């Protein structure tokens, strides 16, 4: 069930491609009759990073967390998971602007929040909660997908300190992350507020968190981007209320963006908040 033979993973097409690896659509077909199930295969070309990601995903089992299927061994390793045909929200929302209404957006918000609350109960900080990492199973079901930057918060500890040279989604990050490299469950609540904004703007590229924040901070050298961003956030500046987003949804977004981590709302309070609106 969990061990996939490389010779039976028949590549169909690419789903995602980055500088250091890719995600492909395959059919695991050991019978050769073309009746095998379609899977999403994550690979490289960082090695220890994918194994950590495999380790975490392997230990998570939830309705709103992408289903781990298994691995494919070479030293190299491949992550096998369920294929969600509609892909990420970053892909889905621009193609379905006319099809998706507020009720539906709220239904995804609750779903994201349930997967995140499950994740926090497992003592994990996602560290990459963005629309591009929220996968669409159906018109009414989404699942959290990429555990590449995910870290376990030690028992009785409030946060994890990120000590490394890896790239980070700074435009989705809470001030403590940018300033001290501290990652609390409340840091994930911050990223959720940024994700909710993307979800309400239908992932319009011109209104993306990076594009709006870069427009706020003006001309900057890359080395000064995070400091310029820290300062914008210290002044009280936030992503504006998306047009046609009701105040009741914006106040819940604002509850995700309280400067101090302890002043932010919980994922459970967010679930209850969106449910009252449905
Ligand atoms: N299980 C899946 N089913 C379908 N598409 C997927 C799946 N996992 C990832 N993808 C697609 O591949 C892209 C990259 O995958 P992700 O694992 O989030 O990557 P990374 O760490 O490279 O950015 C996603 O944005 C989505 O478009
Ligand atoms: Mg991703």
């Amino acid at each position: 069930p969990t061990h996939f033979e490389k010779r039976f993973l028949k590549r169909i097409r690419d789903l995602g491609e980055g500088h250091f690896g890719k995600v492909e659509l395959c059919r695991y077909d050991p019978e050769g009759d073309n009746t095998g199930e379609q899977v999403a295969v994550k690979s490289l070309k960082h090695i220890a990073d994918l194994k950590k990601e495999i380790e975490i995903l392997r230990n998570l089992y939830h309705e709103n967390i992408v289903k781990y299927k298994g691995i494919c061994t070479e030293n190299g390793i491949k992550l096998i998971m369920e294929f969600l045909p509609s892909g990420s929200l970053k892909e889905y929302l621009p193609k379905n602007k006319n099809k998706i209404n507020l009720k539906q957006q709220l239904k995804y918000a609750v779903q994201i929040c349930k997967g995140m609350d499950y994740l926090g109960s497992r003592q994990y900080v996602h560290r990459d909660l963005a629309a591009r990492n929220v996968l669409v199973e159906s018109e009414h079901q989404v699942k959290i997908g990429d555990f590449g930057l995910t870290k376990a918060i030690e028992t009785d500890k409030e946060y994890y300190t990120v000590k490394d040279d890896r790239d980070s989604p700074v435009f989705w990050y809470a001030p403590e992350c940018l300033m001290q490299s501290k990652f609390y469950i409340a840091s994930d609540v911050w990223s959720f507020g940024v994700t909710l904004h993307e979800l309400l703007t239908y992932c319009d590229s011109d209104s993306s968190p990076m594009a709006l924040f870069l427009k706020m901070i003006g001309p900057t050298h890359g080395q000064m981007t995070v400091t310029r961003l820290v300062n914008t956030l210290k002044e009280g500046k936030r992503l504006p209320c998306p047009p046609n987003c009701p105040d009741e949804v914006y106040q819940l977004m604002r509850k995700c963006w309280e400067f101090q981590p302890s002043n932010r709302t919980s994922f459970q309070n967010l679930i209850e908040g969106f449910e009252a609106l449905l």
